[PDB]
């Protein structure tokens, strides 16, 4: 059986694969993004714990402040050119 | 079984794939954005525990300040080119 | 059986393709956005708890503040070009 001939041309800006066998997983692709992205998380945790026993205890002003998370973009350019400029392309077989 | 001349020309922006096999998983594939993305997340937890035992307490006054988040994004200008240009593409196969 | 000349050419911008064989899963695909996409999420849990034993214990005002999320956007511009350009294709099999 002999071969022919094979020209592959490939040109990809992302490429995300994942090949698994018997393997136990979570969660596998997330968050992608082409372009850009902006991602913000805002989880405070408060735990603060006023504990009295035998005995009295005055006013209680459990005011935290909050987060200010701002994010600015002023006259972004991403600009990606992934190509592939070929002048003549030939792929000639001969199998008598 | 003599083979045949194969061209291949691929142009992809975004390939996402997944090969399982006997593979448990939880979530595959979330949030894919070709372009620009912007994503927010506001969970703050709060636990604040008062305890009062034998004994007396004032007044409570819980008011948390609440977060801030925000984002500008002015004149953006994301310009992607995934491309492949041939002059003269040929694939002839001789089997006599 | 002898082959033939086979030419392809492919331009996607998002391909997203999962091939399972005997996998459990959770959710496969979501959240898929060509352009640009503005996610928020809103999940401030709260667990604040007061408890009073034995004896008196004042008013309350319980009153957290709320989040702000805002998001600006002006004069975006997601301009994505995934071509493919070829001057003559060609595919000729001779199997006499």
């Amino acid at each position: 059986q002999p071969g022919g001939g094979k020209v592959q041309i490939i040109n990809k800006k992302l490429d995300l694969s994942n090949v698994q066998s018997k393997c136990g997983s979570k969660d596998n692709i997330k968050h992608v993004t082409g372009g850009g992205s902006v991602q913000i998380v805002y989880k405070p945790v408060d735990l603060s714990k006023v504990t009295s026993k035998c005995g009295s205890l005055g006013n209680i002003h459990h005011k935290p402040g909050g987060g200010q998370v701002e994010v600015k973009s002023e006259k972004l350019d991403f600009k990606d050119r992934v190509q592939s400029k070929i002048g003549s392309l030939d792929n000639i077989t001969h199998v008598p």
